[PDB]
C-alpha cells in the first residue's frame, strides 16, 4: 500500500502506435497499454475504453498459462505502478531485445498468404499446392519478420536470415519456442471456440544468456483472434475485436473512401468494441473482468 507514483516521476523512453514504454530504474520498465486502437494501418481518433486494461489481462493470463520464462518483475498491482495507468502498466525487467519478429501461423491469411500466392512459399518454407484464404497449416509456421520503415509493413524473412541476425543455436531456439508457445495457446483458445489463427511474439535475454518473453503476448492487437463457430476455409475471417470498427469505417455512415485518414468512430461502436474485447478476455480466461484492477 506504499504511496503509488506519478507517471512524471519516471522517464519516458519509447512510444508506440498503442503502447508506451517508461524507465523505472536501471533494470525495470514500466510498459504501458492505451485504449487507442489501430485499423486498415490508421491508429484512429476514437479511443476503445478500457482497451488497454483488457488487454493487459489478457497478457497477463496468457504468461501465467504459459510454462515459459517472461519479463514481468512484480504483480499487477505492484506498488511501482501510478494510479492512473493502474491495470494497464506492468512492471517488468529490462533485456536485450533480440531484433526478430517472433511470428507462427496456424492458418495461411494476410502477408502469409500473399507471399504462397506469389511464390508458392512463405519465409522459405516451400507448401502443398492448393492452398488459400484461412487454409490450415498444420505443423504451424515459423513466419520471421524484421521491423522496417516508420513506415512500411514488417519484412517477412527466412531462417537463415535470422540464423544472421542472432546466431545459429539462438534462431534455432526462437524457431522451437515460438512454435511450443503458439500451439499450446492456440489448442487452449480453440477449446473455448476461439481460432487463434497467427501470433507475433518478442524475445529479450537476461543478463544470463536465458531467452525471456516480453512485450505482450496473445492480445488481439498481437493475433488474430477468430471465432471458432463461424471459420469456413477458403474466405475472409471476421476480425473478433475489430469487424464492427471495420465495418462502419467501409460502410455507408462513414463518408470514407478507404481507397483514398479515416473519421472518429460513432461511440456506440467503441462501446460495442469494448464488449467484444471483454468477452474474448473473458471467454478464453475463464475469468471476470470486473475483477481485473483498475484506477
Ligand atoms: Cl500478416
Ligand atoms: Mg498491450
Amino acid at each position: 500500500g506504499s504511496m503509488r507514483p506519478s507517471l512524471s516521476d519516471y522517464q519516458h523512453v519509447a512510444s508506440g502506435k498503442v503502447r508506451e514504454l517508461y524507465r523505472v530504474d536501471d533494470e525495470h520498465l514500466l510498459f504501458v497499454a492505451t485504449d487507442r486502437i489501430s485499423a486498415f494501418d490508421f491508429v484512429l481518433d476514437t479511443p476503445i475504453p478500457d482497451k488497454g486494461r483488457i488487454l493487459t489481462a489478457m497478457s497477463v493470463f496468457f504468461f501465467g498459462l504459459l510454462t515459459v520464462p517472461n519479463h514481468l518483475a512484480g504483480p499487477p498491482d505492484d506498488p511501482r505502478i501510478p494510479e492512473e495507468v493502474l491495470g494497464r502498466a506492468l512492471l517488468v525487467r529490462r533485456l536485450d531485445m533480440l531484433p526478430v519478429e517472433c511470428v507462427a501461423r496456424g492458418y495461411l491469411t494476410g502477408s502469409g498468404l500473399l507471399d504462397y500466392q506469389r511464390t508458392g512459399a512463405v519465409c522459405g518454407h516451400v507448401l502443398p499446392q492448393g492452398l488459400g484464404e484461412a487454409s490450415r497449416l498444420d505443423p504451424p509456421l515459423f513466419t520471421p519478420a524484421t521491423k522496417a520503415d516508420i513506415g512500411e509493413h514488417d519484412m517477412n524473412v527466412d531462417f537463415a536470415a535470422v540464423v544472421g541476425l542472432v546466431g545459429a543455436v539462438r534462431a534455432n531456439q526462437l524457431r522451437d519456442e515460438t512454435i511450443k508457445i503458439y500451439t499450446r495457446a492456440a489448442a487452449h483458445a480453440l477449446h473455448k471456440g476461439i481460432i487463434l489463427a497467427d501470433t507475433k511474439f518478442e524475445f529479450g535475454v537476461d543478463i544470463e544468456g536465458n531467452l525471456v518473453l516480453a512485450d505482450e503476448v496473445f492480445t488481439p492487437d498481437s493475433s488474430r483472434y477468430w471465432d471458432a463457430a463461424h471459420y469456413q476455409p477458403g474466405v475472409v475471417q471476421d476480425s473478433f475485436d475489430k469487424q464492427f470498427v471495420r465495418n462502419w469505417l467501409t460502410g455507408p455512415e462513414s463518408g470514407w473512401d478507404r481507397a483514398s485518414p479515416p473519421p472518429p468512430l460513432p461511440d456506440e461502436v467503441a462501446v460495442a468494441t469494448r464488449e467484444r474485447y471483454i468477452e474474448a478476455y473473458e471467454r478464453i480466461s475463464g475469468l471476470s473482468f470486473s475483477d481485473w484492477i483498475g484506477p
